[PDB]
């Protein structure tokens, strides 16, 4: 069923009667482990600023808004113009350390995300070399756990009725096994599955952290919601954050397994405490997800 309007445009709050209608791609807010700016794709005027931006950028949102990326990021703007796809850079000026910058374009808007910042050969080989699907799933979960340190890494496979089952698991010594457990379709509702066919990694770094609004919440170009499906800092559905908290999960991350353009499954990662998977490790997981997807497709053929 069609998306409801977002809450800030008067849409209903989601219940178990209408899981699938939540417009999860346009929450108008981000997770607090990074900052997000949006900017006009021609002028570089900063249009929207997350309310926490001073934490990462050292200037208040009121000061940042209306400035150009030419003024604020003199080195990256030309490279940004040229490049914009993701553009990625490391910024060295924080006293806090270094910042990872990730940019993507949606229509006429640039979306800029800032957060603090042979294993590959081996992981790729492991995946390519698995001779059957069970071995592939086992090696994928083990490899992701090894790389990330997550407490629990599972492979969740969708059935034709969109229920799912955990079909492989790597987990911390002594943790109760979730392998073999099955869950209803509504736990990963259809609009989420659809989004996950287009934007292949998403996460919640702290399942108890309040979302941070974008200000203004609407894109001034369009007077409409800002597309955040491609922003890993996007705020997570409240329904899902509650699901995670009730499971004792402090941090969650999944990677899509896409076969024939359909969502075959998810690599599902949990940590019991909050945990910000480092930026370079996300990129690695993306690579691994694509490889896993290719191998699942290869094997089913
Ligand atoms: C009425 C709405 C409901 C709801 C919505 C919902 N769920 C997601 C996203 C996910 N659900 C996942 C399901 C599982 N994770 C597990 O660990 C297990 C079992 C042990 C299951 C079945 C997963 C993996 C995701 C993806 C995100 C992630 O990796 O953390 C969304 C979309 C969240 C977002 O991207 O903003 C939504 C709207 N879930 C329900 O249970 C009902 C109440």
């Amino acid at each position: 069923l069609p998306f409801f309007p977002p809450l800030y445009l008067g849409g209903p709050e989601i219940t178990t009667e209408n899981c699938e209608r939540e417009p999860i791609h346009i929450p108008g807010s981000i997770q607090p482990h990074g900052a997000l700016l949006t900017a006009d794709g021609h002028s570089g005027e900063v249009l929207q600023v997350s309310l926490n931006a001073a934490t990462f950028l050292g200037q208040e949102p009121t000061v940042l808004r209306g400035q150009t990326l030419a003024a604020l990021l003199p080195e990256q703007w030309p490279a940004l113009q040229a490049a914009l796809l993701q553009y990625r850079a490391t910024l060295d000026w924080p006293a806090a350390g270094h910042l990872s910058l990730t940019v993507h374009r949606v229509a006429e808007l640039l979306i800029l995300e800032f957060e603090p910042t042979h294993a590959l050969r081996n992981a790729m080989f492991a995946l390519e070399s698995a001779p059957n699907l069970r071995a592939l799933a086992e090696v994928a979960t083990q490899t992701v756990r090894e790389l990330t340190g997550f407490d629990r890494v599972m492979l969740y496979k969708f059935a034709p009725d969109a229920t799912g089952e955990m079909i492989a698991e790597a987990r911390r010594e002594g943790m109760q096994a979730f392998l073999g457990h099955r869950f209803p379709a509504s736990h990963t509702p259809a609009q989420a599955r659809a989004l996950y066919t287009r934007h292949l990694l998403r996460l919640t770094a702290d399942t108890r952290a309040a979302a941070v609004p974008l200000d203004p919440v609407l894109n001034p170009q369009t007077n409409a919601p800002t597309p955040l499906g491609g922003a890993v800092l996007r705020a997570t559905s409240p329904m899902h954050m509650q699901y995670l908290r009730n499971m004792g999960v402090g941090s969650s991350l999944s990677v899509s397994v896409v076969v024939g353009g359909q969502l075959w499954g998810l690599i599902v990662c949990h940590h019991q405490t909050p945990y910000v998977l480092p930026p370079d490790l996300r990129t690695t997981l993306e690579y691994l997800g694509r490889k896993l997807s290719g191998q699942v497709q290869r094997k089913e053929a």
